[PDB]
């Protein structure tokens, strides 16, 4: 229901670092590496990953791919910081398709500032495992937001 997202655009920005509350070995460095192979897996509810972009940038949206994404559908929250102290909820309550391995994307407007970016793990709809094979910051006004990343 974003009808200006458009199939092409510059490229996204790398972040900086990626750390995460915890994890199980498979660590928040696997988010960031284009590879649906890895993943940053930690166990319970509000655990977090969170990627530092080193500056205040614009961002409209997450994309995302899920660990086991065809088979179960993962719960998060995603937030967002300029100082990396303060947190803003841009998306709560979100639930991936269920429906693909591959990314998923999701978007709310107006952009906002961001230097951090994190995801708030709340599990999975078969277990509490927090899962996640990619994800990265986005802002749909410059960079491709494809319609395939709508799963449906
Ligand atoms: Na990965």
């Amino acid at each position: 229901d974003f009808p200006n997202n458009k199939e092409t655009g510059e490229a996204l920005l790398t972040p900086v670092d990626a750390t995460a509350s915890s994890h199980d070995g498979n660590g928040p460095d696997r988010l960031i590496d284009q590879d649906l192979t890895t993943r940053w897996s930690s166990a319970g509810d509000g655990e977090w990953a969170m990627l530092d972009y080193g500056s205040v940038q614009e961002f409209d949206a997450v994309q995302a791919s899920f660990s086991k994404g065809n088979e179960r559908q993962s719960k998060f929250d995603i937030q967002v910081s300029v100082d990396g102290e303060t947190w803003t909820t841009v998306l709560e309550n979100q639930l991936s398709s269920g429906k693909a391995i591959g990314l998923e994307r999701f978007q709310f407007e107006p952009a906002v500032k961001a230097r951090y970016v994190r995801y708030v793990g709340h599990g999975n709809t078969k277990n509490g495992w927090n899962s996640v094979t990619g994800l990265a910051a986005v802002n749909c006004s410059i960079n491709a937001c494809p319609a395939s990343q709508i799963i449906t």
